[PDB]
């Protein structure tokens, strides 16, 4: 204290600075950990997995907008044991704490899946998200969508993991939804970080050029990332920061400078994940980010994130 | 070459109409939007009786777009219904009314009213089931069980030809299930897609201080957040609703915009916060636009190429 600081806590853990890449980007292979355990990121998570290896949809899949992306990767992923080693055997924890985001395609899968990190978890403290908002899988509905099977998840993953875990969460568009969510969440008490936002699911871009969408799968839909999703995002963020006081939320959606990364912990960010952003530039971005919001706390009088975190002002 | 759309008997000029709630509250507005190149207009969703709506500030206009929380301001249902009985001028065009009742029995009483009118004069109903910005009710058309209400009692009271106003959908079973509602209702003729990406936050980083008063700073998104959702959302609608038409709405600043809209399976193109930002005179500027467009491609009618749209 009295002094100039980026770091966050986090049920104990110490975190350098607020940042990590948003799941799914620059994760998914050993060199993609490598570079972000690398960067000067205050943390990373490990690609959205599944039980068995995915190699994902077909080409193109994804495609860079002027005002961010569309995807549809369709979870392309090594399988949960390529993450667990990972986690277990390879990733460098003095340099960061380490998140895995697990996405299996149903709760048995899942069950299996979370089992597994427990172990590893109590070994090592690597931190488990839990994907309830993958919006490319043809077939399957984000789960974050049906409090039913959303329920369903958070008891039987609670039950098998028994341990702290965070949800990576869907954007939500109405008041009644935010209610809703945060009361599921609510009943939860290993849920103790809020993930806000997946990307915006089931966009459409075509190119006026050639009358086309720019995307193969799913007939050219896909979840849009980057400057579409920043206002969803901050909703989202302090809706459920305000709806779910005893847990954390982290932001995502729309980060592409200090600025950005400064509105998000305005509006209740404990850690700000970047996604677009981070595909375009490549992981020396955290170091623009760490740079960028020093700069505008300096021009503010604020030493530590404690001091503005979820100080939003309303009218 | 023309720009012409010929739907529910009416002879549209051209695709292009005001989005509802922008230009169209007061008596000088749809006067504006009636002497402007549009091929149409739509009147502000309405209400039975008149309201002030939400607390100032509650519009903010931004690089991308808009953020508003307006909170259903308008003139009550008797003003509008007023001017689609005397004031308009059906030989310049057609015209629409939105209609927002807050409650079915509300809407139930506006549209019985409408009945008449519609009849003798063509007035064409717009059912807004999206409105995101009045506190304590939730978007109705995120209830499909709620939504079956509405367009069972409606269809029964207003039993003429009318179009929803839906909220922007995200998921694939929504899609699913939106559409398996609609189908059940065959005086449902018109789909318009999409209503503004509801309850966003925008906040100042200078002040640290959001920009509208309703609702904690939470509005409805409009302009070119909006863009890929509203594409998504017609041609999703399109497919999925073959007896039924589909109208355009959400990011259109341009010909280009529209263009891609009517290859998503659009008939009308409505614009909302673009005409906010630049005026009637837009209309003008967007039909040549879309000329253009269709001069370089070959097109001679928008027929040829609506919901034509290739995927790989
Ligand atoms: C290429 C790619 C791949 C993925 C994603 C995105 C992109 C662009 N996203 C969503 C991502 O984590 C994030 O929520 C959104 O992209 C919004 O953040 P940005 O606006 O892009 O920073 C994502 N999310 C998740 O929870 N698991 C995943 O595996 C993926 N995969
Ligand atoms: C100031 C203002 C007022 C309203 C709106 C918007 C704005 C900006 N919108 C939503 C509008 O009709 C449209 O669906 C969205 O704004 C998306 O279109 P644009 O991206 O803005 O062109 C709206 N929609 C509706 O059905 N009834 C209404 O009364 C209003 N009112
Ligand atoms: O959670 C997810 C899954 C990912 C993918 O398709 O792999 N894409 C996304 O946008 N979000
Ligand atoms: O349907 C509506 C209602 C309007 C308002 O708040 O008056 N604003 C919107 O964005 N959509």
């Amino acid at each position: 204290p009295g002094s100039m600081s980026l770091k966050v806590n986090i049920l104990g853990h110490e975190f350098s600075n607020p940042f990590m890449n948003a799941a799914g980007v620059l994760c998914t292979t050993e060199e993609d950990l490598r570079r972000m355990t690398e960067s000067e990121s205050g943390s990373l998570i490990g690609k959205s997995c599944t039980l068995a290896p995915r190699t994902g949809n077909p080409e193109p899949r994804y495609f860079g907008l002027p005002l961010g992306s569309i995807n549809s990767m369709g979870l392309p992923n090594l399988g949960v044991d390529f993450y667990l080693s990972y986690a277990a055997q390879t990733h460098d924890y003095s340099r960061k704490p380490l998140f895995l985001s697990m996405s299996g395609l149903s709760v048995e899968e899942s069950v299996e899946m979370v089992k597994k990190l427990v172990p590893i978890t109590k070994e090592k403290g690597t931190i488990l998200e839990l994907n309830l908002s993958a919006p490319n899988v043809p077939g399957k509905p984000q789960v974050g969508y049906d409090f039913d099977t959303t329920r369903t998840y958070l008891q039987k993953v609670s039950e098998a993991y028994g341990l702290p875990f965070g949800v990576k969460m869907p954007p939500y568009f109405d008041i009644a939804h935010f209610d809703m969510a945060a009361a599921v969440l609510n009943d939860f008490p290993l849920v103790k970080f809020i993930t806000c936002v997946n990307s915006i699911g089931n966009g459409l871009v075509i190119d006026p050029a050639n009358e086309t969408v720019v995307i193969k799968p799913k007939q050219g839909f896909g979840g849009l990332g980057g400057k579409y999703v920043l206002p969803t995002a901050l909703a989202n963020v302090n809706a459920f920061f305000r709806r779910c006081p005893d847990k954390l939320v982290f932001g995502c959606g729309g980060v592409y400078s200090g600025e950005e990364a400064f509105l998000h912990i305005l509006a209740g960010a404990s850690m700000v994940q970047v996604g677009t952003a981070l595909h375009d530039e490549g992981p020396i971005i955290f170091a623009r980010l760490n740079k960028e919001l020093q700069e505008i706390m300096t021009n503010k009088g604020y030493k530590t994130l404690d001091e503005f975190r979820g100080r939003v002002k309303t009218m």
